[PDB]
């Protein structure tokens, strides 16, 4: 079971964070209306793998907190394309790997939160 928190309202140009809490991958994935769901990032259990879709490299930060259970997406340098509900999900195929970009290989799913850049 996933326990997704945060998103919201921002400016352009500005942050926003998403956390989540359940051995797996965990991974992020993003709906815009309209549009198919994309792969936004992914950690493995340790935190010491992390991959980026090519849309959030050099702007999002996935981190885990290894001691609370936790999984966190910051996101920075955010614009109006960026607006999607954002949904985290678990990979329990995957004990030490990242997870991968394919939403079919996560079988757990937040319940999304809806983030909008004005």
């Amino acid at each position: 079971q996933l326990q997704e928190s945060g998103g919201g309202l921002v400016q352009a140009g500005g942050s926003l964070r998403l956390s989540c809490a359940a051995s797996f991958a965990m991974g992020w994935f993003r709906q815009a209306p309209g549009k198919e769901r994309e792969f936004v990032a992914s950690i493995s259990r340790s935190g010491t793998l992390t991959r980026y879709a090519d849309s959030a490299k050099g702007r999002f930060t996935i981190s885990v907190d290894n001691a609370k259970n936790t999984v966190s997406l910051q996101m920075d340098n955010l614009n109006p394309d960026d607006t999607a509900v954002y949904y985290c999900a678990a990979d329990l195929h995957r004990p030490y790997g990242p997870g991968t970009q394919r939403s079919d290989e996560y079988d757990s799913w937040g319940q999304g939160t809806q983030v909008t850049v004005s």
